[PDB]
């Protein structure tokens, strides 16, 4: 069942390339990695990763949830 992890408070270095690398390191093929928002107030990005199933999403959620990257704590939500 499709599982989407929404992400915000992403520093500049917590970028699409980094997220793609994390998925590759876990042998996970997401349907989509999309960083499509920028918040001027906090100078951070937002977006989502859409996974094929909850099992894949779980592993990346565990890595990212409340992780400090580039000065900002990655903030997540399930859908």
């Amino acid at each position: 069942k499709i599982s989407t992890l929404f992400l915000e408070n992403l520093s500049a270095v917590c970028n699409k390339e980094f997220l793609k690398y994390l998925c590759h390191q876990e042998n996970i093929r997401p349907f989509k990695i999309q960083i499509d928002g920028y918040d001027e107030n906090s100078s951070t990005y937002s977006g989502f990763i859409k996974f094929r199933n909850f099992e894949d999403a779980t592993r990346i959620f565990n890595f990212l949830n409340n992780r400090l990257v580039g000065g900002s704590i990655v903030t997540t939500s399930w859908e």
